[PDB]
């Protein structure tokens, strides 16, 4: 009964809108966004996300930049990398693929990264900058969850939103997002007292819990719009997701299907940063 | 009637010895006193008053403090060059500007320019999004601060349901990943929530910062409900009539804060904290 919110579609159509965005830059002699991705150590994961990245860089026709790192690099050459690519006027954004290695301090390497270039948005400069009402890069996976939201037409100005996985990395910064988008928003974690009467009080529904069933249908509120993401941001491989789907879709007036399009939402919003700041923030 | 007051202005009288007792031990031991630049730009009367009241706190809790009243004029790029010398200075801990500052200046790009490190005020957007993580760097004063008054009433705020009224307020956001990071389910209102007695009658803990007179009723309180109302002036307080309707939430509230209160020496003093935590934990 409720209405699916397609966000492999979405994020299509949005790597087809910055493809062609990207055309007209080219033709009107205006620099085409650089991206440089880096991956370090030999993570199977990481090498499938990272591919997915550079494919989807291709199509939408960027400048590319692999670094293809051992897993051993020192934490000083790497910060040396990152410096370099700063410092270099053809790249907009900087990627480092996570996890990394056991040595290297993964706050340092990513806090290194221009917050104008760190196009996956979660830079704390980034992240206090949409806590005040002003981001410079939005993170990526929130605002691709925001764009999901758009595309219901839904008005969420007075919208009661409940974001359920606080603890996830995405948790906070969504909050940040719904209220930035006109939302009165609740959050929610491991140690809510009656997270049911929570969620049945909500409009609006965004879970990134990683917990099967953790919300259940019957606390969908009647009309309300259900996001079930997960906890892994770069690809939904899930047979059944944090909200019970089938009473969830009797009751609520849009529904995210699980597994769904987070990971391409992803990085689709992860290129539009990319587009973004060559377009606004780098001349 | 019946709640338990919160006294902000005893508990920042409390925390300033404290600063100063600590200060005075590293004096007494031979380590550096931690310093505060404190910059005011202009002469506007509120402004003078708001930094002589730090300046005073500074001096009580034995900091060594630069003071920099630049004139209105001053441009934004010696400003900037001020703010670059204080923060390669190893004698300089906390960086402090005083807002709000002349109109022409950008004020973002200049309050931005202090190492998040020396922000002792902590509202750099990098301290924010440290905080937003759980993993903070220097907290926010004023939000650390309605902290410390709900750490005093004993309360476990593990799984207590919050909400903060005035998203608005710059205090909105922070206050609100403190209440998270502090273990609350916290829910955040502003100008177009609809219905808002039934988010602040559902909770247990109600902090407002709104600069709007009675617009909490002390109906919508909850039975045993701790209230925070700090209204929406950070440096003082001289409200005669607060964001919540006192005398009927007194009533039901088990803590609450008086109106005008202690928001003001609280946020003073937690930014001497941060000034002494900056020395002690983030320099040499």
């Amino acid at each position: 009964t409720a209405q699916l919110i397609d966000g492999k579609a979405i994020a299509a159509n949005l790597r087809q809108q910055i493809a062609q965005r990207v055309t007209e830059r080219r033709q009107q002699g205006l620099r085409v966004p650089g991206l440089a991705v880096i991956l370090v150590g030999t993570d199977p994961a990481s090498q499938v996300y990272v591919a997915h990245k550079r494919k989807d860089c291709e199509e939408v026709g960027f400048l590319s930049q692999a670094y293809d790192l051992p897993a051993e690099t020192s934490q000083d050459d790497l910060l040396a990398l990152i410096d370099r690519l700063n410092d270099d006027p053809a790249i907009d954004g900087i990627l480092v693929q996570l996890p990394l290695p056991a040595h290297l301090d993964a706050s340092l390497l990513l806090e290194r990264i221009h917050p104008d270039k760190d196009v996956d948005g979660f830079h704390p400069y980034n992240i206090g900058r949409l806590a005040q009402r002003m981001p410079l890069l939005r993170p990526c996976t929130p605002k691709g969850i925001m764009t999901l939201l758009a595309s219901t037409g839904a008005d969420l100005y007075g919208m009661d939103a409940v974001v359920v996985g606080a603890s996830n990395i995405v948790g906070r910064p969504m909050a940040l997002e719904l209220l930035l988008g006109g939302c009165t928003v609740t959050v929610t974690h491991r140690f809510t007292r009656d997270l049911a009467d929570h969620v049945s009080r909500a409009d609006l529904v965004v879970v990134a819990a990683g917990k099967p069933g953790l919300v259940k249908g019957e606390w969908i509120k009647e009309g309300a719009i259900v996001i079930d993401v997960g906890i892994n941001r770069q690809a939904d491989g899930r047979l059944v997701g944090d909200v019970e789907y089938e009473v969830a879709a009797q009751r609520a007036s849009w529904i995210t299907p699980v597994p769904g399009g987070v990971g391409p939402m992803t990085r689709a919003c992860l290129l539009e940063n990319t587009l973004h700041a060559a377009e606004h923030l780098h001349d």
